[PDB]
């Protein structure tokens, strides 16, 4: 049930190997996890079309992750969907860094496309040690 501080989840996240994958600056990951769970690990939203979207970045059951419920499931991050509601952001990076190669850019995150998509994202790490 970790909810992480802004600059601690940018120093994980750098960690992890997501500052300019693919041409995303770390701001960008911080600002889609603020929107997506406001940095809850645990945050879990299920949908009326019987998917569910899982985790820090609200990965979602019916492509990423097989949670055995969901209509149509591709499971393209090869996961189990509870594998996204650790405390370790581990396979949520690593479904991430699928989702962004598998043709996506970020707008497959709709709190991005709506919420950082232009603005200053630099703000989300701005005063970090990282």
């Amino acid at each position: 049930g970790k909810v992480f501080g802004r600059c601690e989840l940018a120093a994980a996240m750098k960690r992890h190997g997501l500052d300019n994958y693919r041409g995303y600056s770390l701001g960008n990951w911080v600002c889609a996890a603020k929107f997506e769970s406001n940095f809850n690990t645990q945050a879990t939203n299920r949908n009326t079309d019987g998917s569910t979207d899982y985790g820090i970045l609200q990965i979602n059951s019916r492509w990423w992750c097989n949670d055995g419920r969901t209509p149509g499931s591709r499971n393209l991050c090869n996961i189990p969907c509870s594998a996204l509601l650790s405390s370790d952001i581990t396979a949520s990076v690593n479904c991430a860094k699928k989702i962004v190669s598998d043709g996506n850019g970020m707008n497959a995150w709709v709190a991005w496309r709506n919420r950082c998509k232009g603005t200053d994202v630099q703000a989300w790490i701005r005063g970090c040690r990282l």
